[PDB]
């Protein structure tokens, strides 16, 4: 628990789905990102039990909690600041004329977070680009995981909502409601594939509908451009048909470590 006392409101950052989300400084020292959660559009009360759970998460490549204002409303989420905004944005910004062993290397962060929560039993359940944040020396941060449980917006909790993350999801996810282990491994592949395309949307050529139908059938996303045969290989594999036959994020770490040395 933050107190409030300690927190200076500096700009606005922009607006997620839970509100508004301001930079500001914590014990007039520290740069952090606040989260205000605009009324209704959380649950409140699961997700403050829940908040002592996910301070003990802790690890580099992971977006670090420091804390939350729970006695008053709006409430507030306090967290490490990420200067450099959303990994997506960042991806689509053509100056950076990225390197393919520093898009490996973006790679090779989240794979590290994700093992980490794989390894504490916790899901993401919205790992995707746009939930990664870069800091200021380049280095890419996994955000926002296990939030998506106290979302009250049924566009984005439903399957079949406008909002949901289709196109990040296993077939057994959009048929099934099946979440498991699996499903951040397939939304995992996904994003090796946004990062190696610059930002493409997945599936650029097809809607929400179209794509679960494609996946269905067996067929999965190309390789691009950028990518080797080997970095093509690690992304397929979070696609297996079969659940238990795609690897783990420990399995996929060596995978990228391997390919890192032979690339
Ligand atoms: C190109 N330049 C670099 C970036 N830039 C920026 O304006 C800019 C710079 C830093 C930014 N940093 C952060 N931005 C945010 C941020 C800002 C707006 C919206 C959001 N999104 C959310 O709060 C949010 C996202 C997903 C979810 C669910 C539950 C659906 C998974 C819930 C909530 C986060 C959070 N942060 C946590 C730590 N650092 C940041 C955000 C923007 C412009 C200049």
């Amino acid at each position: 628990e933050i107190d409030p006392k300690d927190l200076t409101f500096l700009k606005e950052l922009g607006t997620g789905q839970f509100g508004v989300v301001k930079y500001g400084k914590w014990r007039g020292q520290y740069d952090v990102a606040i989260k205000m959660i605009k009324e209704g559009s959380m649950s409140e009360d699961e997700f403050i039990e829940e908040a002592k759970v996910m301070m003990n998460l802790s690890h580099e490549k992971l977006v670090q909690l420091y804390g939350v204002c729970t006695k008053q409303r709006p409430i507030f989420i306090i967290t490490e600041y990420m200067a450099n905004g959303c990994l997506l944005n960042y991806l689509r910004e053509a100056r950076h004329a990225f390197q393919t062993q520093q898009l490996l290397e973006m790679c090779k962060d989240v794979c590290e977070a994700m093992e980490y929560l794989e390894s504490k039993q916790f899901l993401h359940r919205d790992l995707a680009a746009r939930n990664c944040l870069v800091n200021d020396q380049g280095v890419v941060k996994v955000s926002d995981f296990g939030l998506s449980r106290y979302v009250l917006d049924d566009e984005y909790t439903s399957s079949v909502g406008s909002k949901f993350p289709v196109r990040w999801s296993p077939p057994e996810v959009l048929m099934y409601s099946k979440f498991s282990s699996k499903s951040d491994i397939w939304a995992f592949g996904v994003l090796m594939w946004e990062i190696y395309s610059l930002g493409k949307m997945p599936y650029e050529r097809f809607t929400n509908s179209e794509t679960a139908e494609h996946i269905a059938q067996g067929l999965r996303l190309y390789r691009p451009h950028l990518a080797s045969a080997a970095v093509y290989t690690i992304m397929y594999s979070c696609w297996h048909e079969k659940a238990d036959e795609r690897p783990t994020f420990k399995i996929l770490l060596s995978n990228i470590l391997d390919v890192m040395d032979e690339e």
